[PDB]
C-alpha cells in the first residue's frame, strides 16, 4: 500500500460579493459556490498522521473569502485562476490547486421599465461554471461551462432511420417534442499563468455569451434529425467563433414527452397529428454526449 | 374506531398540452403537475374492504388527461374548477373534489429579437399554483398563488428596535441584505359553481399579474423596516386592487447573508460600511407569515 | 386591510446534543431540526413597523440552543413542550408557540457483535417528528408522527371490485406489489400544561414504538384488499393500544410498480404469474389518506 | 471540427426483479437504476444525420429489461458485465458499453423475530454501485463501490499539528465530532471477458462485505488523527484482504459540527469539555480524497 493519488480541501463554500458605485449609487451582486482541492507533497498526512503538510481546509475557506475581498470575482475564470495560483505560490509543497466555481444568477430587476439600482431576481436555476486547474510548472487549464439551461421545442424535432432489430419497438417519427437540460463545456488552450489569463479576460464573458446564444438559436431553428446531429452543429459553431477554445463538449438528456392514446375513451383522438395532451416522463431519459475538436 | 375524515386520489400527475394555431403556425405549450383527491361516501372502502365505492386513482389519472384534452388548461383556476366539478357531478357518492395544480414555466424564446413560434425556455423555478376545492352544495373555493419567486436586495433593508433581553445577541442594523423565496396566496370569494368561475375568467391571469407586480415593486422600493412590515404592504395593495379576493397570505423565509469579519487577517476591513464579501447562510432561516383581510 | 392571522420565528434550526456517561464511558447522540413560530399581540410589527413586539428570530434560535443545553431533548414531545412553554411564560404578549421537531436517526453501531460506546450510523431517512402547539390558557396540543418509513411487499396485495365505467382502464388484480412511504400521526389528548406532559413522558416513546410495530406487522401480514383497508387496520390497532391518543392519521402514497410485457421479444413471458421484472414508476402515485377516531 | 469523443444511451432506467422460491414460498426482491452508454463507429450520427448507426436509446432500455429477465441481476458486477458484453457482441460497430448500476436497499423485514417471506424495508439510502466498462478487445473493467453510508462518532477524533500561518484561525483539538458520508470504490484487475468475471462471482459480494466491514470498524475504533489518516487505514486493509483489487479510493466529506459558545447567557458553559449542544453545519464541508494502490 502507497498513496497513488490524493487531493483535499473545502467544498460547498458559498460566497456573495457586492459592488457599490459611489457615483451612481448602483449596486451589483455576485453569488457563487466554491470548491478548492489541493495536491502536493501531502502523502504523509495519510500514511504517517503527519498534519504538518496540511493547509487546513478551514484555512482554505478563509483564503477563499480573503481572495474574494481583494480581487474581482468575475469573470469566474479569472477569480479561479487567481485563487488557484495563490495556493501553489504560497505553499512550497502544494503543486496543484483545483478550483471549481458555480455562479448563481442574480439578474437586476426592472421596475416600471427601469433597471433597479439594488434589487435582483433569481431568473432560472441555470448556472455558469468554471473548473480551473492550476498545476505548478504546467500553467493553468480552464474548462468553462453553462448548465441547467432547460428548454423545449414543440415541433421541428424528428427521429427516424435508426437501427431496427428484435430489440426495437420505437416508432419512427417526423414530428416530436424535444426537451433537454443543456450542459455545455468549452475547454481553453492552456494558459502559461496569471498574466496570460488576465490578457484574455474579455474573451471569457464573450465566449460564454457566444456559447449560450449559439445553443439557443441552434436549438430553436434546427429541424433536428436527432439530439446528436443538433448538438454537433452547436459545437462546430462555437469552435468557429473562438480560436482560443480547443474543444466543446455537450451532455444532453432527452427528456421524453410521450403521446397518450385516448381512443379507448369515446374514440377520442390524441395521437399523431391529433396529439395535444402529452405525458412528460421523469425517467428514464436518453443521455447523449459528444466532445468536438478541430480537425487536422 | 370509525373514519373521521378521508380522501384519496392521484398525486404528481404530469401533464403537457400544446396549442397549434393553424393560421399563424405559432404553437403555445402548457405544463403542470396535478393532484386530485376525492371525498364522499367512501368510508366502507376503509372499514369493510368495499372497493365498489372507489373510483380508481388510475381512473382519476385518465380523467385528468381526458379533461385536459377536451377543455382549456388555462387559467389553472378554470381547469381546476372544471376537473373538480366533473367528479362531483359524475359520481353520486363523491361529494368533494380537491384539485391542486402546479404550473411550470415555459416562456417563449426570443431569437434575434423575435419571438420564436415553437421554442421555449424554463426561465425560473417560480410556479403559479391553484388549490380548487369543489364541494357539493357549497360551490367552489379557490386559492391562487405564486411560489418559488426568489429575490434579493443588497441594501434598503433594516432591522432595529426589536425586543432585547438576556436571550438577545443580534445587533441592530440600518443597512442589511434581504433575500427571500416569495410564497403568496390570494383566496377568492366562494363561487357558486362553474358558471360563476367562468364569468370571472379574465380576472385570474390579471390578479396573478397584479400580485406578482406588487410583490416585485414593493420588495424593490420599500426601505424595509422588517420582513413583517414589507409583506403587509404587499398584501394590502393586492386586496385594494381586486375586490373578489377575500384574503392575501404571505409566507416568507428570511434567507440570511452574514457579514464576515476579516480584521484578523492583516486588518482587512469587511464589516459595516466596508462589508463587501458575505457568507450566505443555508440554515437556519427566519420564517415570517401573515394573512391579511379586509377590515370591517 | 387588517391582520387576520400571523406567526413568525426561526425554521430549520439544526441541533445536536451528546450525553456522556462518566461511569460507563458510553456516549449517546441526538440530532434534530427545529422550527419555532410565535403568535401574539404582534400585529403592529406588520402594520406600523413596530419591532418592539418582536422577539428576534435570531433570539428564538439562541433560545432553542439554551433550552436544549438545560433540558432533556428526548422524548421530542417533552422538549417541544418545554420550549413552547418558555415563550408564552417569558413574554407577556406572546400567546402561542408552535414547535415542530424532526428527529434524525443516529443508531448505535454494533462492531463485532458489540454495541460501540460512541459510533453511530444513519440507518434510514425515516424520521420521528412532533408538532407541539402551546397555547396560553388552552394547554398543550401534541401531534406525534413517524415519516419516511419506506417499505415494499412483493405479493399479498390485491385490488379488485372497484368502480368500472368509461374512464376505467385499470385491470383487476389478485396479486400485485405494494410499496409506500409511511406517514403516520397520532394526536394526543390536550394536556393542561408542562406538569401533565411530564407525568406521561414514558408513554411517548412507548406509543411511537407501538405505532411503528403495528405499522410494520400489519403491512407485512395483511393480505391487503386495498391501501385504504390496510391503513385502517393499522389505525384501529394503535387507538386500541393507547387510550391517551384521540386520533390516528395515515397518509400513504401507492408507489406503483408496473408489469412489463416482453412478449413482443421472442415470446418472452413476463406478465401475470410469469411477472419477474417490473418498472418502478416515479410518478404519478396514488395518495390515500384517512383520519381514524374513536366511535361514540 | 470533428468528433473527438462520443457516447450515448439511456440513463435512469429503474428496474425491479423478484425471485420466488416455489419450494419455500420465500420471495426476494432486487431494485436498481441502470445507465448504459455506448461508443463505437457512430460519429456519422452526429456529423451527417446518419441514424443508421444508432441503436435507439429506447431499444437500449428494452434490452436492459430483457437482459434482467433472462439473467441474474446480482451481483451487480455480473449483471453489468453480461449487459455490456451483449452490446459489443450484438452490434459489430459498437466497440464499448459503459454500464452503471445503482443498487437500492430492500432488506427483508423481521416480524416478531422471524424473517418475513415477502416484506421488505428500505433501511438507509446507502447504495451499492458498479461501473462496468466493456471494451472490445480490452476485456472488462469493473469499479465497485458503496456510497451514502452516513456515520458519526462523538469523540475519538482529533486534529492538531496542521500548518499555521496568516490564513489560519482553526483551533487545534484533541476531541471533536467526526461525521461523514462514505464513498468507497475498489477497482478490480481487468477481466478478459464474461467467463473470467463469472469465475470470480463469489468474490464480489464478499469484497463488498469486506469493504463495508473494514469501513465501519476502522471508523469506530480508530482514534483518528485526521480524516486522511483514518481513510488510509481503511484502504490498506481492504487491499490486504482481496488480491484481485488493484486500488481502493475514498472520497469523504468532513461534515462539521461546531461548538456553540453560550457563556454570554448566564455564564452557561458549553465549550471544550463542557460541550454538549452543537450546531451541525450544512456547508461548507471539507472534502478529503485518496486513491491507494499496492507498493512495488
Ligand atoms: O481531518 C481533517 N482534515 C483536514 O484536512 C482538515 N482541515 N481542517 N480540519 C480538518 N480535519
Ligand atoms: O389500493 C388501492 N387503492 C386505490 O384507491 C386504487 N386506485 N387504483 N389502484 C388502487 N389501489
Ligand atoms: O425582518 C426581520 N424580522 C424578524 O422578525 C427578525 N428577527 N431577527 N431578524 C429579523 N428580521
Ligand atoms: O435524438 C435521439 N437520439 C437517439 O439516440 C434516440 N434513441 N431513441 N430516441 C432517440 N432520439
Ligand atoms: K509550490
Ligand atoms: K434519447
Ligand atoms: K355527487
Ligand atoms: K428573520
Ligand atoms: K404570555
Ligand atoms: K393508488
Ligand atoms: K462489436
Ligand atoms: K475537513
Amino acid at each position: 500500500s502507497a498513496v497513488k493519488a490524493a487531493r483535499y480541501g473545502k467544498d460547498n463554500v458559498r460566497v456573495y460579493k457586492v459592488h457599490k458605485d459611489e457615483k451612481t449609487g448602483v449596486q451589483t451582486v455576485y453569488e457563487m459556490t466554491v470548491c478548492v482541492l489541493l495536491e502536493g507533497e501531502i502523502e504523509t498526512s495519510y500514511t504517517k498522521a503527519d498534519n504538518s503538510v496540511i493547509v487546513a481546509t478551514d484555512s482554505i475557506k478563509n483564503t477563499i473569502y480573503i481572495t474574494a475581498k481583494q480581487n474581482p470575482v468575475t469573470p469566474p475564470e479569472l477569480f479561479g485562476s487567481i485563487l488557484g495560483t495563490h495556493f501553489i505560490e504560497k505553499y512550497n509543497h502544494i503543486h496543484a490547486a483545483h478550483v471549481n466555481i458555480v455562479c448563481h444568477r442574480w439578474t437586476r430587476m426592472d421596475i416600471d421599465g427601469k433597471p433597479h439600482p439594488h434589487s435582483f431576481i433569481r431568473d432560472s436555476e441555470e448556472k455558469r461554471n468554471v473548473q480551473v486547474d492550476v498545476v505548478e510548472g504546467k500553467g493553468i487549464d480552464i474548462k468553462s461551462s453553462l448548465s441547467g439551461l432547460t428548454v423545449l421545442k414543440s415541433t421541428n424535432s424528428q427521429f427516424w432511420g435508426f437501427l431496427r432489430d428484435e430489440y426495437t419497438t420505437l416508432k419512427e417519427t417526423w414530428d416530436r417534442i424535444l426537451s433537454t437540460d443543456v450542459d455545455a463545456t468549452w475547454q481553453w488552450k492552456n494558459f502559461s499563468g496569471l498574466q496570460e489569463v488576465r490578457s484574455h479576460v474579455p474573451k471569457f464573458d464573450a465566449t460564454w455569451a457566444t456559447a449560450r446564444e449559439v445553443t439557443l438559436k441552434t436549438f430553436a431553428e434546427d429541424n433536428s434529425a436527432s439530439v446528436q446531429a443538433t448538438m454537433y452543429k452547436m459545437a462546430e459553431q462555437i469552435l468557429a467563433r473562438q480560436q482560443l477554445i480547443e474543444t466543446v463538449e455537450y451532455s444532453l438528456p432527452n427528456k421524453h414527452y410521450f403521446e397518450i392514446d385516448l381512443s379507448w375513451h369515446k374514440g377520442l383522438q390524441n395521437t399523431g397529428k391529433n396529439a395535444e395532451v402529452f405525458a412528460p416522463q421523469s425517467d428514464p431519459n436518453g443521455l447523449i454526449k459528444c466532445t468536438v475538436g478541430r480537425s487536422s
